[PDB]
C-alpha cells in the first residue's frame, strides 16, 4: 500500500506532465504552427512516459519551452489533484457495480 | 477547475489503480498457481489494462472469478492511496521543478 502510493504518484507526475504538454501544444498548434509541429517530431523521439528523461532530453533544445512545462504542470497539479479521490473512487464503486451485475447476469444467460 | 483535464486524469487512475491490482493478483498467483499466472501474462498482452473496461470485459469470456478479485482487489487499493496522493504529487512536482529548473539555469552558466 506504500509501493502502490509510491509507483501511483510517480504516474501521475509523468501523466500531468504530459498533459501539460498536451495543452501547451494546443496553444502553440493555433499561435506558433512551426513550433507546435517541432514538438510532435520532438515528443515522437522522446517517450514522454519517461517525465524526467523526456525534460532533460528538451533542455537541449527549447529550454523556453521546458521551462514552461514545469509551470503549467503545476499549475494543472493544484487545479486538479485534489478532486481525484473522490472522482476515481466513485468512478471504481460505479464500475464495480456494472462489471458485477454484467457477469452475474452473464453466469446464468 | 480543468475539468476535461481532471475527467481525463481520473480515468487514467481508474486504469492504473485497475493496473496495479492485477499486479499483486498476478505475484500471488505465481506462487500459488503457476498455469494460472502464466495465462494472466498473455492475456495482458492480447487486452491492453490502459483500457481496463474493455479488458475486464474480454476477462469475463475467460475467468469470471479472476475478474471478481481484481474488482475487489482495486477498490481496496483505491481507499489505501487515493487520499493521500494529492499532497504526495504536489510535492513531487514541486522537487522536480526547482531541480529542472536548477539545472537549465547551471547549463546556461556554462
Amino acid at each position: 500500500f506504500k509501493k502502490v502510493a509510491k509507483e501511483t504518484a510517480i504516474t501521475l507526475q509523468s501523466y500531468l506532465t504530459y498533459q501539460a504538454v498536451r495543452l501547451i501544444s494546443q496553444q502553440l498548434s493555433e499561435t506558433n504552427p512551426g513550433q507546435a509541429i517541432w514538438l510532435g517530431e520532438f515528443s515522437k523521439r522522446h517517450p514522454i512516459q519517461e517525465s524526467d528523461l523526456y525534460l532533460e532530453a528538451m533542455m537541449l533544445e527549447n529550454k523556453e519551452l521546458v521551462l514552461r512545462i514545469l509551470t503549467v504542470r503545476e499549475n494543472l497539479a493544484e487545479g486538479v489533484l485534489e478532486f481525484l479521490p473522490e472522482m476515481v473512487l466513485s468512478q471504481i464503486k460505479q464500475s464495480n457495480g456494472n462489471h458485477r451485475r454484467s457477469l452475474l447476469e452473464r453466469l446464468t444467460q
